[PDB]
């Protein structure tokens, strides 16, 4: 079960980090 809901919630923080990133090079493109 921890196995799981840790690679789950690894999974939620990678897309985090995309979306983060994402905004940031937007932001970069507004600039």
């Amino acid at each position: 079960e921890k196995e799981r809901q840790n690679r789950l919630a690894e999974e939620r923080a990678r897309r985090e980090e995309e979306e983060n990133r994402r905004k940031a090079e937007d932001e970069a493109r507004k600039k």
